[PDB]
């Protein structure tokens, strides 16, 4: 099986739908990765994961390196069989959460407090790769320095200069590592806030030091939809066309879709297991809150065209019951039905696409979701 | 297929091994019902809980009268639909719980507040009855007073009095419903505290009566399993031979050997789930406390000769970084092993009835477990 091959099997405006393969299985993109930050993803069994339709999880390095260590996840023969999961792993490179959840950063990387019991830690773009191949993974992220939103040109400028720094070092770190080299893939990721010419500097920098596959960084940090795809509108086409294209911690149905339409291939975001276990569902018809009254003797599924178990066996009033008593398998059920509704969408995305209709496909889901 | 039919194929001193015979499947005696007090076994799936052997669950009139509800049940389609389990359920009838979790107590029943929000609630024979009809369980307990341990005899005395005055009551209340008493059985619960006597007095009551089966009640309320064991060793040959005998609440794995060495054919209790969500793991070597450092880079499974899905796939070492994470699948997979455990054991009490070879099994069961 190869590395790393990513293949476009067909377009409509700027999306594409197609195929990474790799090693551990094939990726089919537009592609939705559900969280496993902690060595699992919350409340599912792995099979379970997979019988969604997922092809590929995300883990976190920050989380993994704090508990239960990334050594020890090695010695215990990496991150696929300590969880049971056996096909794709992207990790995220630890970057963002060392800034969002524990800190001094300088040139080297970053030092900090663990949010768990205030240990120190150290990463870098050296460290990080290091613990990413400790754990196994399939797709690297490099390591790379988060720009708070809003910023200054000339701070968003001289962060998305060190984070291209750390990208060429984050290379070469990976390229040191035979074993990582042969079986996994490294993907870069671009920075430079709200601001075109950044964003043109930083795809220009990613290019020349070559990875296979671009990430957009620095979205999703409270500037809202209509700046995300107007930023998204012209970075995605400075990125290499011919590797995918990751907009990392997005999102909502509707920002999936507004993403793909912009040539984004990839995603991950916790919003659908962790609003399961808060009670929100999704729907063709929008989200639901399950816990709300007016689902009490409610017989329907979740969703009455969802193709997922949950919805073929419970109600609505059975889950509503599970979630208001506190129960496990409320949260169970929920996030089952949450990951499958994000998986049935990625396959209509992909659908729609190949057969060239993804516009109207898009037209409709809103019509139909913002109803 | 039969109402209930029981059948005992074997004995091996005061042991029976046998069958009963429902509309709803078979149960294997003798049987460990695991506990889905609210309407779930936590943290199962019905195709997981019968993945592990179990042949029949119990839930609990009390919890499910105040939520969600015993007529909101039967408007949405009895119980058995409302949590997708189609097998035998039994239901206990409320009365020891309106005692431990809620009270004013007369010959007529019990009032009592809610303890989920104080609101006021009644409970009777009648009462009972008609929510566990409208429940649709398989297996309905007559509505008892409990009776506190240590107790006077003359204490004892007047609350089993009372019981079997109620226990006729439940009888009569089954009898007039026609559905009940067309597909489901009843059974009745002797007291007497630790009184030979009394316990005396109280079989004789109920088998005037008449039931499908009989609980001795009364016991696992603070008196330790010598104590237990003594008054079950006069208890249960006061009852019925030809029909089931179930001990209620009960217990540890060694308590339920006991219990089968004294002529008792069924078990509920909540040790096997509540203790794997609080991270102790059945082995046949005794209880591991899998959060325990020691099991940090464990690479076993929980025990190494079960059968589970579990055991097949996750290590100690993953199971203890969940527990220790507050991950909810760590409560998935200790309680699907735990309940696993149990059925593997009640199946060895079996077979080894069975095949005339069970005080062998209990000696060598004692001597591994508790080295
Ligand atoms: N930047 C890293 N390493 N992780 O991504 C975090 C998600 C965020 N939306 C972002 O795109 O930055
Ligand atoms: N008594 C009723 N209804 N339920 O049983 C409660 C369990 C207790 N060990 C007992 O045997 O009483
Ligand atoms: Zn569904
Ligand atoms: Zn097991």
């Amino acid at each position: 099986r190869p590395r790393f091959s990513f293949s476009i099997a067909a377009r409509e405006g700027k999306a594409r739908t197609g195929t990474i393969e790799m090693k551990r299985g094939v990726i089919r993109t537009p592609a939705f990765m559900p969280v496993g930050t902690a060595a699992t993803v919350k409340a599912l069994k792995p099979e379970t994961v997979r019988a969604t339709g997922a092809d590929i999880i995300l883990g976190n390095t920050y989380h993994l390196m704090l508990r239960p260590g990334a050594e020890r996840i090695a010695k215990l023969g990496g991150l696929h069989s300590f969880m049971g999961w056996d096909r794709p792993i992207l990790t995220d490179s630890g970057g963002y959460q060392v800034m969002s959840l524990s800190t001094k950063q300088s040139e080297e990387g970053v030092t900090f407090k663990s949010h768990l019991d205030g240990s120190r830690h150290m990463l870098s773009p050296e460290r990080s790769i290091e613990i990413q191949h400790l754990l196994g993974s399939d797709i690297v992220m490099a390591f790379d320095e988060c720009t708070p939103y809003p910023a200054t040109p000339s701070r968003a400028a001289s962060s998305m200069e060190r984070s291209m720094r750390w990208a060429k070092r984050s290379r070469d770190a990976f390229d040191s590592r035979k074993e990582q080299a042969e079986n996994a893939a490294l993907f870069g990721i671009q920075q430079g806030s709200v601001f075109e010419n950044l964003r043109q500097q930083s795809a220009d920098a990613l290019a020349e030091i070559g990875f296979d596959g671009y990430a957009v960084g620095g979205l999703a940090v409270g500037e809202g939809q209509d700046e995300m795809f107007r930023v998204l509108d012209f970075s995605v086409p400075m990125l290499p066309d011919d590797k995918p294209h990751y907009l990392m911690g997005v999102g909502k149905p509707d920002d999936i879709v507004g993403a793909v339409e912009r040539g984004i291939d990839m995603f991950d975001c916790v919003l659908p297991t962790r609003s399961g276990r808060n009670g929100q569902a999704f729907t063709w018809d929008g989200p639901i809150n399950i816990r709300n009254a007016r689902f009490s003797e409610d017989l329907k599924p979740l969703d009455s065209e969802c193709h997922c178990a949950v919805c073929q066996k419970w109600s609505r009033a059975y889950i509503h019951h599970l979630i208001r008593a506190g129960e496990i398998l409320g949260a169970m059920l929920m996030t089952e039905h949450n990951i499958a509704f994000y998986q049935q969408l990625m396959q209509k995305i992909r659908d729609s696409i190949s057969e060239g209709r993804f516009s109207q496909f898009a037209q409709d889901f809103r019509a139909r979701y913002f109803a």
